[PDB]
């Protein structure tokens, strides 16, 4: 039950100091340090060397940010280990949690600090209690911050986090990691370091599995007969972008949905890339005008992804709001527990971002353009996650 990760890296722990946790348990704080000493001795590269090692620091955080040490400070996991049991915790009136995220982007992955080296993954691990209520706003910063090659996981403790604020925070979703006390803190310790562990790159040569699971209601040709033809030569377009198609490579699929969902073609189909894109172009249209997102996720679940250690992708693509016959929330969670990465598309006025939201693996992930003409303003960022590939790589000590 315990693991390691031979990875090398620098990691961040960002370690919320508010008052609240001192006022709850005055051992809180010595859980919370054991937690980080846990995490520092499942690092199997903390304490190597010169250039095969890995390196660790913690940044305080509630009213303002404290650095408790700097990646470059110690070299030994005994080291780290003492700097983090002699952290004197400020118990600050607040908690700035993208005031945080933003000293961690700015200080402590610069090269002054020990950080910049490119043959390191960067790991930031969020630890707090609160909901950021003062400070550098948090969604923004956690942006900029991942937009540096950085994984954020985030774990919430106890009933004032929020998770919603932490799901756009962390890296994906499930990145976010939550426990009722600080006494359960080290049953997330196996959790964290699988998701550290994570190494996720943009490889369009890769294996993966991706399913369009698009709106096919006659909505669509509605203000415009181009519409349709329109989203499918972006779908086409996105085929073109990989290496090869088939068993050896990237396999697609379509489902299609309007009042309900229909399994367009399997992943198995087809392995040339012209057979894929004839296959998208000649999807018809259906004659009724509701779009069910729900039922379109739940298809891809029951008959589309039921091969093995292979990426699986959802891009999702709609004009319209769900019409409640499933819960795109409910459909998108069961895809996501599974390993399934989702991209969510709205197109247009007719749609709710709410909905793109929730189906989404990560906020990052989702995407909105006027007009279906401007659907070649996405087309790279799209790729490059529909390209993204994702590796396990913990194993047990
Ligand atoms: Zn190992
Ligand atoms: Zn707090």
């Amino acid at each position: 039950d315990a693991e390691e990760c031979d990875v090398q890296a620098d990691i961040i722990v960002l370690f919320d100091d508010s008052s609240s946790i001192q006022y709850d348990n005055k051992e809180n704080y010595q859980m919370m340090k054991d937690f980080v000493k846990e995490l520092v001795d499942s690092f199997t590269t903390v304490g190597v060397n010169g250039r095969n090692g890995s390196q660790f620091g913690v940044v305080q955080f509630s009213q303002g940010v404290k650095t408790a040490f700097p990646l470059n400070k110690f070299k030994t996991k005994e080291d780290i280990k003492k700097g983090i049991q002699d952290m004197v915790p400020r118990n600050g009136g607040q908690t700035e949690i993208g005031t945080g995220l933003k000293h961690v982007r700015e200080n402590s992955f610069s090269g002054a600090e020990g950080g910049g080296n490119p043959d390191k993954q960067k790991i930031v691990i969020l630890m707090t209690d609160g909901k950021s209520n003062a400070g550098a706003p948090p969604q923004h910063e956690a942006h900029k911050l991942k937009a540096e090659g950085v994984t954020v996981i985030a774990i919430g403790i106890g009933q004032g986090f929020v998770k919603t604020e932490l799901e756009q925070i962390a890296t994906m979703k499930n990145y976010v990691l939550t426990t009722n006390s600080f006494s359960e803190l080290s049953t997330l310790l196996k959790l964290v370091i699988d998701l550290a562990c994570e190494v996720c790159v943009v490889d369009c040569a890769g294996h993966a599995d991706i399913a369009f699971v698009f709106d096919a209601s006659s909505s669509i040709n509605a203000n415009n007969p181009n519409n349709y033809q329109l989203m499918k030569n972006f779908m086409k377009d996105i085929v073109d972008r990989f290496n090869k198609t088939g068993p050896d490579g990237t396999q697609f699929a379509v489902v299609t949905f309007a009042d309900r969902a229909t399994k367009q073609f399997g992943l198995k189909d087809y392995s040339s890339k012209a057979d894929i894109k004839g296959a998208i172009d000649k999807v018809t249209p259906s004659i009724i005008g509701q779009t069910a997102i729900g039922d379109g996720l739940e298809n891809a679940r029951l008959e589309v992804f039921p091969r093995e250690e292979v990426q699986k992708v959802v891009i999702l693509l709609t004009d319209g709001q769900n019409n409640g016959h499933k819960s795109p929330e409910h459909e998108s969670s069961l895809l996501r527990k599974e390993g399934v990465v989702i991209v969510a598309i709205g197109v247009g006025t007719g749609f709710l971002k709410s909905e793109l939201i929730n189906i989404a693996s990560s906020e990052e992930y989702v995407f909105t353009t006027s007009s279906f003409d401007k659907l070649s303003k996405i087309m790279e960022d799209v790729v490059k996650l529909a390209c993204m590939s994702c590796k396990p790589r913990a194993h047990k000590k």
